[PDB]
Protein backbone atom coordinates (compact mmCIF):
# COMPACT_ATOMS: atom_id res chain seq x y z
CA UNK A 1 0.00 0.00 0.00
CA UNK A 2 1.72 3.05 -1.25
CA UNK A 3 1.66 6.54 0.18
CA UNK A 4 -0.56 7.88 -2.62
CA UNK A 5 -2.98 5.01 -1.85
CA UNK A 6 -3.24 5.22 1.93
CA UNK A 7 -4.06 8.99 1.81
CA UNK A 8 -6.87 7.94 -1.00
CA UNK A 9 -7.79 5.49 1.96
CA UNK A 10 -8.06 8.62 4.68
CA UNK A 11 -10.33 11.02 2.79
CA UNK A 12 -12.93 8.14 1.88
CA UNK A 13 -13.37 7.73 6.04
CA UNK A 14 -14.71 10.71 6.43
CA UNK A 15 -18.87 11.60 6.23
CA UNK A 16 -19.06 14.25 4.65
CA UNK A 17 -22.62 14.66 5.48
CA UNK A 18 -21.07 15.34 9.19
CA UNK A 19 -18.68 18.26 8.55
CA UNK A 20 -18.76 21.32 10.30
CA UNK A 21 -18.65 23.62 7.98
CA UNK A 22 -18.63 23.31 4.33
CA UNK A 23 -17.97 25.78 1.08
CA UNK A 24 -18.47 26.17 -2.09
CA UNK A 25 -15.46 26.44 -4.14
CA UNK A 26 -17.19 28.34 -7.01
CA UNK A 27 -18.70 30.58 -4.46
CA UNK A 28 -15.84 31.54 -2.96
CA UNK A 29 -14.97 32.13 -6.23
CA UNK A 30 -16.94 34.34 -7.38
CA UNK A 31 -16.98 36.36 -4.30
CA UNK A 32 -13.12 36.81 -3.59
CA UNK A 33 -11.04 37.22 -6.95
CA UNK A 34 -7.47 35.46 -6.31
CA UNK A 35 -5.44 38.88 -5.42
CA UNK A 36 -7.95 39.74 -2.87
CA UNK A 37 -6.38 36.51 -1.05
CA UNK A 38 -2.65 36.48 -2.04
CA UNK A 39 -0.44 37.45 0.69
CA UNK A 40 1.76 39.07 -1.88
CA UNK A 41 -0.77 41.27 -2.97
CA UNK A 42 -0.76 43.20 0.35
CA UNK A 43 3.28 43.64 -0.55
CA UNK A 44 4.44 46.35 -3.39
CA UNK A 45 3.76 45.45 -6.86
CA UNK A 46 6.12 48.50 -7.76
CA UNK A 47 9.13 46.16 -8.57
CA UNK A 48 6.91 45.04 -11.92
CA UNK A 49 6.97 48.05 -13.16
CA UNK A 50 10.53 50.03 -14.91
CA UNK A 51 11.77 52.61 -11.99
CA UNK A 52 10.18 55.60 -14.61
CA UNK A 53 7.21 54.56 -14.55
CA UNK A 54 6.86 54.49 -10.66
CA UNK A 55 8.41 57.32 -11.00
CA UNK A 56 5.65 59.29 -12.58
CA UNK A 57 3.15 57.59 -10.14
CA UNK A 58 4.73 58.59 -6.73
CA UNK A 59 5.28 61.82 -8.37
CA UNK A 60 1.79 62.25 -9.19
CA UNK A 61 0.44 60.83 -5.49
CA UNK A 62 2.87 62.86 -3.58
CA UNK A 63 1.84 66.05 -4.99
CA UNK A 64 -1.24 65.52 -7.76
CA UNK A 65 0.71 67.54 -10.57
CA UNK A 66 3.25 59.90 -17.72
CA UNK A 67 3.06 58.00 -20.60
CA UNK A 68 3.77 54.37 -19.99
CA UNK A 69 0.62 52.24 -20.99
CA UNK A 70 1.50 49.83 -18.29
CA UNK A 71 0.62 52.44 -15.33
CA UNK A 72 -2.93 53.74 -16.86
CA UNK A 73 -5.31 52.00 -14.83
CA UNK A 74 -2.92 53.18 -11.22
CA UNK A 75 -2.72 57.17 -13.07
CA UNK A 76 -6.70 56.98 -13.76
CA UNK A 77 -7.27 56.33 -9.89
CA UNK A 78 -4.38 58.68 -8.53
CA UNK A 79 -5.77 61.41 -10.71
CA UNK A 80 -9.86 60.39 -9.43
CA UNK A 81 -8.28 60.54 -5.79
CA UNK A 82 -6.36 64.20 -6.51
CA UNK A 83 -9.25 65.56 -8.41
CA UNK A 84 -12.34 63.90 -6.45
CA UNK A 85 -13.79 62.06 -9.06
CA UNK A 86 -16.05 59.60 -8.44
CA UNK A 87 -14.93 56.12 -8.86
CA UNK A 88 -18.05 53.33 -9.13
CA UNK A 89 -18.10 50.01 -7.55
CA UNK A 90 -17.83 48.55 -10.93
CA UNK A 91 -14.53 50.53 -11.95
CA UNK A 92 -13.05 48.77 -9.15
CA UNK A 93 -14.66 45.48 -9.89
CA UNK A 94 -13.22 45.61 -13.71
CA UNK A 95 -10.01 47.25 -12.30
CA UNK A 96 -6.72 44.75 -11.16
CA UNK A 97 -7.70 45.71 -8.04
CA UNK A 98 -4.17 45.75 -6.51
CA UNK A 99 -2.39 49.30 -6.61
CA UNK A 100 1.25 49.51 -7.03
CA UNK A 101 1.87 49.95 -3.72
CA UNK A 102 0.69 46.97 -2.35
CA UNK A 103 -2.70 46.81 -0.75
CA UNK A 104 -6.41 47.34 -2.67
CA UNK A 105 -7.24 50.80 -4.46
CA UNK A 106 -10.89 49.89 -3.07
CA UNK A 107 -9.28 50.32 0.80
CA UNK A 108 -7.30 53.69 -0.40
CA UNK A 109 -10.26 54.99 -1.69
CA UNK A 110 -12.17 54.33 1.41
CA UNK A 111 -9.90 55.94 3.56
CA UNK A 112 -10.56 59.24 1.23
CA UNK A 113 -14.18 58.64 1.40
CA UNK A 114 -15.07 55.97 4.79
CA UNK A 115 -18.52 56.26 4.22
CA UNK A 116 -18.04 53.77 1.30
CA UNK A 117 -16.68 51.06 3.34
CA UNK A 118 -19.57 48.74 3.16
CA UNK A 119 -19.86 49.27 -0.73
CA UNK A 120 -16.16 48.81 -1.35
CA UNK A 121 -15.56 46.23 1.02
CA UNK A 122 -16.01 43.39 -1.53
CA UNK A 123 -13.21 44.93 -3.58
CA UNK A 124 -10.84 45.30 -0.93
CA UNK A 125 -8.30 42.15 0.19
CA UNK A 126 -9.44 40.08 2.88
CA UNK A 127 -6.29 41.57 5.20
CA UNK A 128 -7.88 44.91 5.05
CA UNK A 129 -11.06 44.16 5.48
CA UNK A 130 -12.93 43.70 9.10
CA UNK A 131 -15.23 40.77 9.87
CA UNK A 132 -18.59 40.85 10.10
CA UNK A 133 -21.45 39.22 12.10
CA UNK A 134 -22.72 35.82 10.29
CA UNK A 135 -20.34 36.18 7.35
CA UNK A 136 -18.52 32.78 8.30
CA UNK A 137 -16.61 32.30 5.42
CA UNK A 138 -14.39 35.91 4.89
CA UNK A 139 -13.70 35.03 8.73
CA UNK A 140 -12.32 31.55 7.81
CA UNK A 141 -10.48 33.14 5.14
CA UNK A 142 -8.72 35.91 7.56
CA UNK A 143 -7.62 33.41 9.82
CA UNK A 144 -5.48 30.89 7.28
CA UNK A 145 -1.72 31.73 7.31
CA UNK A 146 -0.02 31.87 4.16
CA UNK A 147 0.47 28.67 3.53
CA UNK A 148 -3.23 27.59 4.83
CA UNK A 149 -4.30 30.33 2.18
CA UNK A 150 -2.11 29.77 -0.86
CA UNK A 151 -2.86 25.75 -0.50
CA UNK A 152 -6.35 27.16 -0.44
CA UNK A 153 -5.86 29.26 -3.73
CA UNK A 154 -4.38 26.34 -5.29
CA UNK A 155 -7.19 24.34 -4.99
CA UNK A 156 -5.17 21.62 -2.87
CA UNK A 157 -6.96 18.39 -2.18
CA UNK A 158 -6.18 19.55 1.43
CA UNK A 159 -4.87 21.64 3.97
CA UNK A 160 -4.33 21.99 7.83
CA UNK A 161 -5.60 25.26 9.15
CA UNK A 162 -4.75 25.78 12.67
CA UNK A 163 -6.17 22.35 14.29
CA UNK A 164 -8.67 21.63 11.35
CA UNK A 165 -8.68 19.58 8.09
CA UNK A 166 -10.10 21.68 5.42
CA UNK A 167 -10.89 18.34 2.84
CA UNK A 168 -11.69 18.96 -1.01
CA UNK A 169 -14.60 16.50 -2.51
CA UNK A 170 -16.23 17.70 -5.81
CA UNK A 171 -16.54 21.17 -5.86
CA UNK A 172 -16.51 22.06 -1.95
CA UNK A 173 -13.99 22.08 0.90
CA UNK A 174 -15.37 20.13 3.73
CA UNK A 175 -14.06 20.86 7.52
CA UNK A 176 -13.18 18.76 10.38
CA UNK A 177 -12.31 18.88 13.70
CA UNK A 178 -8.92 16.92 14.94
CA UNK A 179 -11.07 14.65 16.90
CA UNK A 180 -12.19 13.49 13.46
CA UNK A 181 -9.10 13.78 11.27
CA UNK A 182 -6.65 12.61 13.73
CA UNK A 183 -8.42 8.98 14.08
CA UNK A 184 -8.60 8.77 10.07
CA UNK A 185 -4.83 9.64 9.82
CA UNK A 186 -4.28 6.36 12.10
CA UNK A 187 -6.83 4.30 10.56
CA UNK A 188 -4.91 4.60 7.05
CA UNK A 189 -1.93 4.14 8.77
CA UNK A 190 -0.21 7.39 8.13
CA UNK A 191 1.39 10.16 9.97
CA UNK A 192 2.54 14.01 8.73
CA UNK A 193 3.73 17.35 9.97
CA UNK A 194 3.42 20.40 8.14
CA UNK A 195 5.71 21.96 5.02
CA UNK A 196 6.55 25.04 7.79
CA UNK A 197 7.69 21.99 10.43
CA UNK A 198 10.09 19.77 8.28
CA UNK A 199 12.42 20.55 5.62
CA UNK A 200 11.63 16.80 4.08
CA UNK A 201 8.22 16.88 1.95
CA UNK A 202 8.12 14.50 -0.16
CA UNK A 203 4.63 13.37 -0.72
CA UNK A 204 2.62 16.72 -0.14
CA UNK A 205 -0.74 17.61 -0.04
CA UNK A 206 -1.83 21.40 0.43
CA UNK A 207 0.64 22.03 3.44
CA UNK A 208 0.73 18.61 4.47
CA UNK A 209 3.36 16.68 4.12
CA UNK A 210 2.20 12.80 4.30
CA UNK A 211 4.62 9.75 6.01
CA UNK A 212 3.51 5.80 6.81
CA UNK A 213 2.27 6.09 10.55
Amino acid sequence: PSLPERIDTFTELFNYQLAEKSYDIRVLQSNYPTKLLSPDSMLPQTADYPLKDIQQLYQLANTCRPLSPLITEPLVFTRAICKGTQLTPRWFSRSGLIHPGGGSYAARYVDKYPELQDKLAQYMHIKERKNVQGDELLASLKSMNDDAINALIAGASMFIEQNELWLRRGDHYFVFPKSVWQENVANAGLSFKLASQTKSCFVKRGNICWDVE
